[PDB]
């Protein structure tokens, strides 16, 4: 009952590749909304999809996305 998440990202740091990233998120199917940052930040998805389809993508530029926890 809120179906949104941010993981934590890092190496990018710039806004036009931080665009590229929620765009190709926008692209996938089981996403509504992302609020990407990066630069030294993290990676909000919100819809019904995870990191893994982002990470797909990702491997434009590479990236290491870490899923927060604590429990």
């Amino acid at each position: 009952m809120a179906e949104k998440t941010v993981y934590r990202v890092d190496g990018l740091s710039c806004t036009n590749c931080a665009a590229k990233f929620e765009r190709n998120v926008k692209e996938i199917e089981g996403v509504t909304e992302a609020i990407v940052n990066f630069g030294a930040s993290k990676i909000t998805v919100t819809g019904e999809a995870s990191i893994q389809q982002v990470e797909q993508a990702g491997a434009f530029e590479h990236l290491k996305i870490i899923p927060e926890k604590e429990a």
